[PDB]
């Protein structure tokens, strides 16, 4: 009888848990770059704005990378329900430390807490949604669609509420609101979950066997030791600026899939090779999409007349278009019975739309010059285009592909950590035109390659 939009009642709990976590996350993302600008302007943070942009990008990269690890830790060590709870606690702490009366000195600690916390929570709330359904339950896709609406809803309202709070009451109060958002999520999660969640998920479902503990320990220890060795050598040869560390994280984030690629190609060999263009297309798409909170956020603050509203509000456009497009594409893929495009073709076209979203942004500077301010509608059109691309590439991404798919966004963001340092008023038009055109061209290349990939 009683449901949450046709689904098991437990979905309401997880819906709200993620909505409020996404609220805390995207509330932070909407103001953190501006916060670093503020800390630079007061002389508390001694970096360039370019490096601040780089930080935003690599932050996102590590959050995504962390997400590829959290499922293992839940499934094999601590359980999905405690992963979500303690992940949320860590996330809340990460916002609290920025709410505290510190300055730049608290930034790194905040970032680490949220990287670890999001890694624990994000994959595992998704897992818990699955546990609501039997294997044979046809409602599963509908349920995840509803869950995703909650995600986007949280992403949508957070810049509005947290961004407004920031401009009125300051950054510390704004970060306190992010923390409170996660707290609300934890309250609903903790008390609601006890009502509907299977007790089974209080513990690992595939706990380490006795003989598995030592090898895992050796694996992790060697990884940490090597990473620390690299940092020691870096400091010895004088490569110890913040950009150097960001470069190290960039290399690590990119080396991970590259090593996977090199592994599989060495160790259906055709299939794996054919994924390379798809994986590259996904990386470049996520790169462009993830620049919304960095380069488009910069354009919004410097190049747009937003005198009458908080410029952080532009970050709401991304989840807004997702919500607006979704029922149309839901309809589209079911109504498109005859000659529906293949997944490789969807990637190509998706990459093209992302390219167009940047080519569009080259136009105001080319037409009006870069010294003035332009209509907010340029950014609206840009987000409209890139999200159109997301609708094509994202729903079939994991399908056509596993971890390397989830890694595509991490790698895209790591690429951004390098690229966004190139963006400024002098380079604006060339930046948008170059990377936009480059993306369209590779989209066109992928179209040429499409039939072969579809065959394999
Ligand atoms: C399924 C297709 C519909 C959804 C995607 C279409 C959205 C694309 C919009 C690109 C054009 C918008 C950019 C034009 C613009 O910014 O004009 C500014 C001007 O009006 C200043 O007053
Ligand atoms: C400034 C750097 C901060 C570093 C973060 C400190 C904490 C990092 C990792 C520990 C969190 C793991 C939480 C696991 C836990 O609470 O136990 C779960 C277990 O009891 C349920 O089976
Ligand atoms: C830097 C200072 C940090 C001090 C703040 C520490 C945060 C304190 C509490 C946050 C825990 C929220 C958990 C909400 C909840 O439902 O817990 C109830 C449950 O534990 C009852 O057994
Ligand atoms: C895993 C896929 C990697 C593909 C990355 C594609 C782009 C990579 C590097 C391009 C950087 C060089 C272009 C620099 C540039 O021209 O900036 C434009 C503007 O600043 C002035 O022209
Ligand atoms: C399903 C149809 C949607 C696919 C998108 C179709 C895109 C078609 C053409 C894009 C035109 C790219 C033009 C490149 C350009 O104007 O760059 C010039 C600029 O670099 C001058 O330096
Ligand atoms: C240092 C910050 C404050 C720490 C909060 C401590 C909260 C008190 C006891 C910990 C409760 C552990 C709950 C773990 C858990 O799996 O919760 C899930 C719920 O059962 C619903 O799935
Ligand atoms: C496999 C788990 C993922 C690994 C997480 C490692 C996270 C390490 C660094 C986070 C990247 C953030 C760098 C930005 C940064 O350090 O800013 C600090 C302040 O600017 C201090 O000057
Ligand atoms: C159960 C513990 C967790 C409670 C939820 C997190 C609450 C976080 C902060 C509470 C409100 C803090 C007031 C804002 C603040 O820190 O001062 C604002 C600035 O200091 C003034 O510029
Ligand atoms: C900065 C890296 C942090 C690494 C933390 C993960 C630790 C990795 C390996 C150690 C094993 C973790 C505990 C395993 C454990 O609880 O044993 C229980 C087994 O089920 C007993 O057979
Ligand atoms: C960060 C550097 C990498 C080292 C990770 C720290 C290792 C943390 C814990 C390893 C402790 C050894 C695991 C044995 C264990 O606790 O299992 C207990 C089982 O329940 C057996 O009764
Ligand atoms: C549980 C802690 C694990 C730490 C995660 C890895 C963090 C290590 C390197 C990532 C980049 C951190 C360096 C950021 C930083 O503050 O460097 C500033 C230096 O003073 C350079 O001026
Ligand atoms: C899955 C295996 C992952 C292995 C990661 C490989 C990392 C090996 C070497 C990292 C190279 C060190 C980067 C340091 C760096 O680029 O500093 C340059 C700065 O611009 C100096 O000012
Ligand atoms: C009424 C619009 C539909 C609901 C949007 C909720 C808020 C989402 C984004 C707000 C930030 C970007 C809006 C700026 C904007 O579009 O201004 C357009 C003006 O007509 C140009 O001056
Ligand atoms: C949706 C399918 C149709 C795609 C429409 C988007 C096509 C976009 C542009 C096609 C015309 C290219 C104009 C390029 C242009 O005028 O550049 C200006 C010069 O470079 C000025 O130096
Ligand atoms: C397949 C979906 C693609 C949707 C295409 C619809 C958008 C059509 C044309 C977009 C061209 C954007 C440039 C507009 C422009 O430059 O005019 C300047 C403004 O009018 C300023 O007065
Ligand atoms: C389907 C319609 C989507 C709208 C996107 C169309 C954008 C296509 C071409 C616009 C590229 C504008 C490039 C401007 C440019 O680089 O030339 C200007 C010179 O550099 C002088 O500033
Ligand atoms: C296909 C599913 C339905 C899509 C939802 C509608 C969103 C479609 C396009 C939104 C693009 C808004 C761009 C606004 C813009 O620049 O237009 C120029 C001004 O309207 C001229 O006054
Ligand atoms: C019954 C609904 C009718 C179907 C609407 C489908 C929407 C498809 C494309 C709408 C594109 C909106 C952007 C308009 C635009 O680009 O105008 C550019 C002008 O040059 C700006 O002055
Ligand atoms: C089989 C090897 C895989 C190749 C790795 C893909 C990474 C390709 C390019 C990395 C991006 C480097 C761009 C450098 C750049 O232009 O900006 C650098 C900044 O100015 C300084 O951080
Ligand atoms: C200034 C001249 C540069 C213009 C570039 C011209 C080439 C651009 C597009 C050619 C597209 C021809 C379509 C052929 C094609 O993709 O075949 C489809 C395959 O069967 C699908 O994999
Ligand atoms: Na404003």
């Amino acid at each position: 009888g009683k449901t949450f939009f046709g689904q098991p009642l437990g979905l309401s709990t997880l819906f709200m848990t993620e909505m409020w976590e996404r609220f805390s996350y995207y509330g932070m993302r909407a103001i953190l770059l501006y916060y670093m600008w503020f800390l630079i302007s007061t002389g508390d943070l001694h970096i360039t704005r370019a490096t601040a942009a780089s930080i935003m990008a690599i932050y996102a990269s590590m959050v995504y990378l962390s997400g590829t690890i959290g499922g293992f830790v839940a499934d094999r060590i601590i359980g999905a329900r405690p992963a979500v709870f303690w992940g949320g606690v860590l996330i809340m702490l990460g916002h609290i430390v920025l709410a505290l009366p510190f300055g730049a000195s608290a930034l790194f600690g905040s970032i680490i807490l949220i990287i670890i916390g999001t890694g624990f929570l994000k994959p595992n709330v998704s897992t818990l949604v699955g546990t609501l359904y039997d294997e044979h339950d046809r409602r599963r896709d509908a349920g995840f669609s509803i869950f995703v609406f909650g995600i986007n809803l949280g992403a949508f309202i957070a810049p509005l509420i947290v961004g407004a709070a920031q401009e009125a009451a300051g950054y510390h109060v704004a970060f306190s609101l992010a923390a409170i958002g996660m707290f609300i999520g934890l309250l609903v999660y903790y008390f609601g979950g006890k009502k509907t969640l299977d007790p089974h998920y209080l513990r690992p479902t595939d706990p380490l066997a006795p003989e598995e503990v030592k090898p895992l320990l050796v694996k992790v220890s060697l990884a940490v030791a090597g990473f620390i060795a690299i940092i020691v050598v870096m400091n010895l040869v004088g490569w110890n600026s913040l950009p150097a560390y960001i470069n190290l994280l960039t290399i690590v984030a990119i080396a991970i899939p590259v090593f996977y690629f090199a592994w599989m190609i060495s160790s259906e060999h055709l299939r794996v090779v054919s994924y390379i263009p798809l994986f590259i297309a996904a990386v470049l798409f996520w790169a462009i999409e993830e620049q919304g909170s960095v380069v488009l956020a910069t354009f919004a603050a410097e190049r747009v007349d937003s005198s009458w509203f908080p410029v952080s509000w532009f970050q709401s456009l991304n989840p807004l278009f997702i919500m607006l497009y979704t029922p149309f594409f839901a309809w589209l893929w079911t109504a498109w019975k005859k000659n529906q495009p293949s997944s490789p073709t969807k990637f190509a076209v998706g990459l093209m739309f992302a390219g167009l979203s940047f080519l569009l942004m080259a136009i105001p500077g080319a037409l009006y010059g870069t010294s003035g301010k332009v209509s907010p509608l340029w950014l609206v059109g840009s987000w409209a285009l890139v999200i159109l691309g997301e609708m094509l590439i994202s729903p079939v991404g994991l399908s056509v592909t596993m971890s390397m798919w989830f890694l595509s966004s991490s790698v895209g963001s790591a690429l951004n950590a390098q690229l966004v340092t190139l963006y400024n008023a002098k380079s604006e038009v060339a930046y948008f035109s170059y990377f936009g055109l480059g993306s369209v061209v590779l989209g066109i290349v992928l179209v040429f390659l499409s039939k072969r990939i579809q065959g394999l």
